[PDB]
């Protein structure tokens, strides 16, 4: 079940990136964005992920502010987490 803030599907934000909570259920091949072949993106492995903020599958995401991703979505603004 995801947290009371997570992303959603409803939200503005999440619809114009294309986010899904799972991406499997995700667009990422049709995206291509560059760093890592489309297959292996989530946001795990993506740059905007904040491993210091929710808890368990659920981090935050600077892009969505006050708000929880689940590890293993994604959104097109997918970039390789570099640092
Ligand atoms: S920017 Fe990165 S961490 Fe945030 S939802 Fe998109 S893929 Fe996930």
């Amino acid at each position: 079940a995801a947290p009371a803030n997570a992303v959603t599907a409803d939200d503005p934000t999440a619809i114009a990136l294309k986010y899904n909570q799972d991406a499997t259920k995700s667009e990422r091949v049709a995206a291509a964005r560059p760093g890592l072949p489309p297959e292996e993106q989530h946001c795990a492995n993506c740059q905007f992920m904040q491993a210091n903020v929710g808890e368990g599958d659920w981090k935050g995401c600077q892009l969505f502010p006050g708000k929880l991703i689940n590890v293993n979505g994604w959104c097109a603004s997918w970039t390789l987490k570099a640092g």
